[PDB]
């Protein structure tokens, strides 16, 4: 097992594939837009270019993003949200906001009233947000090969 | 994590030469013309191929798809040039027992100078050296 | 034969473009101009690389050596822009620890704008960002 | 393990790259001369292409060889010699003939006396013969990826 870790990762390195414009992280491509649109349409932005609005899976993934969305200095949705107004964040994919992502929420965030069920990049960490403002938005698709 | 590499693997290694078809990690060409069972091997030889050797029962069920749709009768690396009733890989392996099955009804035979393997979309027939037949070449599929 | 998988995988897949140094799986390329980090940053990005994210104590060592055939001044994936003493590599990753034992003697600072990590023989540096310095761009190597 | 020795082979086998009219065979490339030559001048002949009067090392290997020789109906040379001349056969490589291999000798094959002391294909099997006799010669090396 000592190797095989060292080496699946080698080989999957080698497809690292990306539209133009689009970043390799990971065995993934990032696409931080030009524009800026609400949630909903910004989850469907993503779709159009056959990725999905991102949705972090690990501490190193969400390090990276952050890093991104810095640089820039701008404010960006991720597919996270609590559509149902209940303190139930849960991803663009279905897969629920693990205990341990709790700790990305600026301070004070989440917030249960003010109409505020979209996750955003804002400043160091997270924040909840109207769903209907305006913000970037980061795209996120597997690798290819080719 | 094994077999994941494995997915990694095959994943990235499936590159194959233009009007190839890749299949389980190897190359194959159908040919687009018609030769003997000796100028069918050089023509592999000469792009870094080889004259078909089947190795196992997954490979021949899918040559046997690809042949089906046209209906061709290709030559295969496999002869018994000695008149032995031995047949051989030009790898020089020995065709082993268990693929015996895959030789067509009354095929092969201990007469009449057909002394080389061609691949049919049921099976495998012996046939004179010197027949133009199209030919199968077969090589590993590349990373990139 | 986990091993001697390795040994065929590291024999096979090193292949680098044409003016980069190859150093174990990787591919480094040492600039033949200098801009400021932002547009190295882009530069790297530009040929598919990343501004050089040193991960281990071998390749941290290579770079020396490369880099004291000529003495250069190189700048590195690593900066500390917020200004808080927080140093980050460009994939979003934290310096370590042990990692800091790097820094030649003096380096880092919480002073003077330097804000970014320059590579040179015995170690890194910080400076201004806004310097013009080579830079070294870094990738997997291929097998084809 | 099982997967191992699949995956590793796999591997080993796109490093198959050989000179022009070399045949490639599990990881060695095979040269079948052209003119003839006798055993000695046969060792050298193949050095100066950088490679080895051929060292059969598996059965497999043995049977990939004697249908190329075969093939072209030629004799042919392999670096197996006993000249000490006293029934130990050794291959140029410095290893010896094993038990095993013994089984290729063609019958009544090798001959303690007639000092006919280097190995040939001949026939379906390996004959011993006068070094100095004309062979066709196959040369072995290995294979590169590049
Ligand atoms: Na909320
Ligand atoms: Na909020
Ligand atoms: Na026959
Ligand atoms: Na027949
Ligand atoms: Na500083
Ligand atoms: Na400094
Ligand atoms: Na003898
Ligand atoms: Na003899």
């Amino acid at each position: 097992y000592q190797e095989l870790t060292d080496l699946k990762t080698a080989f999957e390195r080698l497809c690292r594939h990306c539209p133009k414009d689009w970043t390799f992280f990971q065995g993934n491509c990032y696409f931080m837009s030009n524009s800026q649109r609400n949630w909903h349409d910004s989850v469907t932005a993503c779709q159009e270019v056959r990725a999905q609005l991102v949705v972090i899976k690990t501490a190193e993934e969400q390090n990276f993003l952050q890093l991104q969305t810095s640089r820039s200095n701008r404010f960006s949705w991720m597919g996270l949200s609590d559509l149902n107004q209940e303190g139930t964040w849960q991803w663009v994919d279905g897969s629920p906001l693990s205990p341990s992502f709790q700790r990305y929420w600026n301070s004070g965030e989440p917030n249960n009233s003010g109409n505020e069920d979209c996750a955003e990049f804002s400043g160091s960490g997270w924040n909840d947000n109207r769903c209907d403002v305006d913000n970037y938005w980061i795209c996120k698709k597997p690798a290819a090969c080719f």
